[PDB]
């Protein structure tokens, strides 16, 4: 893990969740969803636990965490809040 030294360099990204609300926050659109994942969840106090990321409120497709704001091109996404957790991992 890290800390996190300092806080710049972060783009405004819309999180949009309940499928009505919806919320801004500034992170870096580097760091891969995969640890932006509680650092936005956390925004919306959402479970990271069982949470999906969907492209827009309206698409329904599951993005990429490895891949980020930059990898994927987008400014917003959706939280959606599902119940899925048993896999095999290791590489």
């Amino acid at each position: 893990g890290s800390s996190g030294s300092s806080g710049e360099k972060t783009v405004r990204v819309v999180i949009n969740f309940k499928k009505t609300q919806k919320t801004i926050v500034r992170v870096s659109p580097h760091a891969s969803l995969q640890e932006l994942a509680p650092i936005i969840c956390s925004k919306c106090e959402f479970d990271p636990l069982h949470t999906l990321l969907l492209k827009d409120y309206q698409s329904q497709e599951p993005l990429d965490l490895t891949k980020s704001l930059n990898d994927l091109g987008l400014r917003e996404l959706y939280a959606m809040d599902v119940n899925r957790e048993s896999g095999p991992s290791s590489g």
